[PDB]
């Protein structure tokens, strides 16, 4: 590239694997959100809540393109593997699902700013710094207090516990 | 003092105890509204419940300094005693120490109030009146309606219980 | 924690010890504030910066306090120390008293910065840098300007020059 | 009276005695005011701020005839005594003048409280509470910070610090 | 040129000249303007007066300049030289040097009058006229202006009257 400057070609690959574990993450979510609006599942809030994580997760990869562009590295995509599960159980096994997923792609940013950080590369450790490690960390702790309320609201009871957090805590109509 | 008139020296000294007292319990309500804000407490309402108090124990010892200075006594401070729990159970036990607390606040403004009549001072008698002792009365007045709906939802569906007080009578998002 | 991701317990305590020098900070500036309220000093421009350095020291142990909650740690408290003087002297002493616990401050968010750098805890180096190093600059530099203006008006005529300081360049009624 | 209950003639008395000092009081600030407007004194915010005083004696007096004929008393009239002094020196020899005259309309109301207190009046206490024991301690301890800003500014250089003081504390034009 | 009519190859030389001698009087108050802002000298209204006659002198070459094109002559820049002195002493010390910065201005300006004239380029000579010589002419008797109420506040109590210019003739936040 005529503007490419102190920026490796290790970083360019890994900001590559990262837009495609975002694609997949987006596509977690995409599935997650149509299995809570399925007439036999049917809790609106708990789809609302997914589907806005797809579109997040997609302004997640766009940021990385664009930035992958201001850069003068060249995107590459690869095929963008399904969703882990076809049925997602519960409002509590999707939320640990979520959180489970939201960790893997805390540890790859944090993986991508060491490697930054090892190139000394720092516009990449401050774009990552503004745009991504503070949204993941609010992102797990209102995941982790909604599988705190769920755990409340859990055990014998668990349907009703689980009717009154998706009309009470999440969003709807 | 130049201004110092009908102001006893018990009386300053006690108004100094008095916002020690007031420090500490806003101290208090600091560590009780971050408790219930950790990823697995997560009750907001009842976090915004305790903060709110410890910004109306804050405005309490202000108003007794700001009053120590038009008396024309002097402020002296003292080392403020971190709060008795690193940890503070269910909702109904921090209702309860809290309730405890303003029993304590109550009883030493009542106490303040016996001094200053015993040293006839009436401005003091008249400013515990006019911002302390019905602002006093009616907090504990709330605490104990929230104390009888948390007794309501306990027994064996506690966590439910908890989830509901928490969502219909507290403040929150 | 549920949540808790790439947060040392060694970060997690040196952020309770920092919210403790936080609130003994805002306590010296509660003092600061009342003693210039004093009917035989009574500055109150300056009584008004003191009061509001205590209300941003403050928002600082909050926001520790709250992100403390939001990585996982847990928050606890110890005693807080007594301000180290009962009288501050004149607008000069406080001015050169509150530099230095500025200074005292801002060293010990440069020593938690060089701790998280050293656990490779980017989300809490742009955290620091993004709530606290600026604003402590920017801090200082304003009490080195103030203190640079009561500088040229000590002297044999330092009443007068303190009368003017505090009416010319503090905020007031 | 018809309408007399639970008034002793001691307080009634003791009314139209303070009634007579607020007249006094109210007669020394006007001629403080208009010392001030002198051609030879010319400190027109001086002026003003005894002149709004005798203002706010007048409408103590006319607060306590009016409680005095609500209670069923009859306000009774004697003569009005000059002021102490025909000239009254400077700012700060007129402000310790008018802390001396607030001191003693302070102990007057102090002992009016004492008298109603022994006949066991409670609309005579709260009355004197609400309307006159809280604003007299405020303008002592205002009249107290401007003997301070006073002092300060006194000395070898005292026209100037009294042409300041005139300037930057009292209201004017 | 193809537009270049009446317009001398000494002007065209001289008003290079003069755009190089605009570019270095800008660069002296930018570092007056900044020397001003130091913690250790702290004179806001010194400083903005200073850094707003840099944004003047730069207004005053790109007006050299757009004429320079208009009139079909061609720009041609040397080196500009670094400010005559590092540190720039008291207010007084600073004005009395801008002072002699516009006078040597002036004397370029006036100058370049004589030359054009002595060229008969009126275009030339109503462009200075219009938008140089009144504008200096203006500036250099409000630094008189300056100069002179420096001195009724100079001698022993120099810091002092320092602060009161600052604060009552400058302008500032
Ligand atoms: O949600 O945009
Ligand atoms: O839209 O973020
Ligand atoms: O939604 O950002
Ligand atoms: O709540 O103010
Ligand atoms: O604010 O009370
Ligand atoms: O809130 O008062
Ligand atoms: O100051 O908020
Ligand atoms: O409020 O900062
Ligand atoms: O005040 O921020
Ligand atoms: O002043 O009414
Ligand atoms: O009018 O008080
Ligand atoms: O003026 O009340
Ligand atoms: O100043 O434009
Ligand atoms: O802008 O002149
Ligand atoms: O400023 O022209
Ligand atoms: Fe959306
Ligand atoms: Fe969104
Ligand atoms: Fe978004
Ligand atoms: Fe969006
Ligand atoms: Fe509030
Ligand atoms: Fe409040
Ligand atoms: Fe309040
Ligand atoms: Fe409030
Ligand atoms: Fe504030
Ligand atoms: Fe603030
Ligand atoms: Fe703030
Ligand atoms: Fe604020
Ligand atoms: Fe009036
Ligand atoms: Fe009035
Ligand atoms: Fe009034
Ligand atoms: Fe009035
Ligand atoms: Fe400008
Ligand atoms: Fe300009
Ligand atoms: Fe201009
Ligand atoms: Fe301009």
């Amino acid at each position: 590239s005529q503007i490419r400057q102190n920026y490796s070609t290790d970083v360019e690959a890994a900001v590559n694997s990262l837009v495609n574990l975002y694609l997949q993450a987006s596509y977690t979510y995409l599935s997650l959100g149509f299995y809570f609006d399925r007439d036999d599942v049917a809790l609106e809030g708990v789809s609302h809540f997914f589907r806005e994580l797809a579109e997040e997760k997609r302004e997640g990869y766009e940021r990385l393109l664009k930035m992958q562009n201001q850069r003068g590295g060249r995107a590459l995509f690869q095929d963008i593997k399904k969703p882990a599960e076809d049925e997602w159980g519960k409002t509590p096994d999707a939320m640990k699902a979520a959180m489970a997923l939201e960790k893997k792609l805390n540890q790859a940013l944090l993986d991508l700013h060491a490697l930054g950080s090892a190139r000394t590369d720092p516009h990449l450790c401050d774009f990552l710094e503004t745009h991504f490690l503070d949204e993941e960390v609010k992102l797990i702790k209102k995941m982790g207090d909604h599988l705190t309320n769920l755990h409340r609201l859990g055990g014998p009871e668990a349907g009703l516990g689980e009717y009154l957090f998706e009309r009470l805590t999440l969003k709807h109509d």
